[PDB]
């Protein structure tokens, strides 16, 4: 356990290319650290002197990884059967993915003649399902009849119940009863120079590597967390509090049935943001790729 | 080669949880597909139809790049042996980085009893170089006088060039006659209660792995561009233009003299957006981890 510190602390010190840890010294007052790094906005301080490091470049990793569970899904309509039906067969991509974020149907009312008088239509979209036949109120809303103009329709909650549903068929009566006293019309169908007017869903969707447990000798993720303050380097670690000293163990199996050897190796890297003195009179905000280990496969 | 390419779209298709690619089809037409690409922000569009991804997942991580490439430095005034001068020991840190992002000195003026009479005084910042003595203009800044605050000093070209000459030291007279007039005093020694307020300087700069080349068999990345027009998939792949197949090749040295043996392996991962026909409805946008290979190492 003494080494593992160790090999941590020569790690950190690596990265950050010191040869050692700073020799201790009395440092530059809290007071004077504090008000810098909040003018700075290097770091956001909370009372009783708690240090978070505002530009972390680790959310911005988390953010990432956000973005690449997240799939958007666009879905031009098809003719319906009937009048006035649009018909969206959603992609099975939708289907892997669980949670809902957004959903909306783009509609392009056209107005041919300006039409001030009547300036405002209420448009409902009925989603037509069947168990013979009911129709669900999918959106009612009210939009304005001045221009010819895209529209937006949010349906989140309804498309998560599709596909919550296990349904990724979804046909959409439209009904507008006041659109042709002012003059309007709803492109239901993009035909030829009104094309670029196709209707289309929008549905933007979240999804929602082994650990080391008792696994003997397979390729997985070791979790060791180390606060600074246990191993006597919160004196010149102004932020984060520890470090998530995460790293691979096990051995992996042969391509023998290119390279026919394959490593225990990190396949998932984060990056780390810290803030430190580098002496007495200098403190660091750094940027640290490759820093945490999220995890770990066989090469 | 076509062994290569076939190589790689299976690589594509795996990453995007895709069996084969979508069957030909007469898609949705170009016309509805741009606008609605345009209208979600989902990619945007020039003439002549050339597609780019708007919110690329890569190009976000080219600015994680950028990050981890900079640094930010908080160098705090040490008391200089004249009346009215700082001394500022900038860190090692600042040696190592070649260009100069920005550089500000950080001087809080109070003003214990407000005074709008002489609302505005000029404060001077002199760089005492020696070769026997002369001084540089830092700063010449015309600040209010009418309440106590923080001034910022933009300094960046003088520090570039301080750096530039390979000095990391920087002597500080400070000029302002006019203070007292305004009832004002510039906290030179940030000392006691007005410790909170003790000068600083900012610096924040930037820096500015083998590849394949005629190394035989030493660990390195190869680079293989593939533009999907090329390799017949630009129909069903609307953007990007190409993909970066870059792959590490050659063997690694062990440990012999944890893990003895060690493999050519994927040091540093780009992540790659990519937009394009599930069938000929549906339009994805996904954001796909470590799809592009940008360094190679040794485990
Ligand atoms: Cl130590
Ligand atoms: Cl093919």
């Amino acid at each position: 356990q003494p080494e593992m510190v160790e090999a941590v602390k020569k790690h950190i010190l690596n990265m950050l290319h010191l040869k050692k840890r700073p020799d201790v010294t009395q440092p530059v007052p809290k007071a004077a650290l504090l008000n810098a790094i909040r003018k700075l906005h290097v770091g956001k301080v909370g009372e009783n002197g708690y240090v978070e490091i505002e530009d972390d470049i680790g959310r911005r990793a988390e953010m990432n990884e956000l973005m690449e569970q997240t799939s958007e899904i666009i879905t031009f309509a098809e003719s319906g059967t009937a009048r006035k039906t649009l018909h969206f067969e959603i992609s099975k991509e939708g289907s892997d993915l669980s949670v809902v974020e957004r959903a909306e149907v783009w509609l392009f009312l056209k107005v041919p003649k300006a039409n001030r008088t009547r300036t405002k239509v209420t448009i409902r979209l009925f989603q037509q399902q069947k168990h013979e036949r009911s129709e669900l109120l999918l959106s009612e809303k009210v939009v304005d009849a001045r221009k010819s103009t895209w529209h937006v329709f949010p349906v989140s909650s309804s498309i998560q119940r599709l596909l919550d549903q296990g349904k990724s068929s979804l046909d959409v009566r439209i009904a507008c009863e006041q659109c042709q006293e002012s003059g309007a019309s709803l492109v239901l169908l993009g035909e030829e120079k009104e094309q670029s007017h196709r209707p289309f869903l929008m549905l933007q969707a979240r999804q929602s590597g082994l650990e080391c447990d008792g696994k003997v000798n397979i390729c997985c993720k070791k979790q060791f967390f180390v606060s600074f303050k246990d191993i006597g380097w919160n004196d010149w670690i102004i932020a984060p509090s520890g470090y998530h000293a995460n790293y691979c163990e096990g051995e992996c199996p042969s391509h023998i049935a290119a390279n026919l050897k394959s490593c225990c190796v990190p396949t998932k890297l984060r990056p780390m943001s810290m803030l430190y003195y580098d002496d007495g009179q200098n403190i660091i905000k750094k940027d640290i790729q490759n820093m945490i280990v999220e995890e770990c496969g066989c090469s």
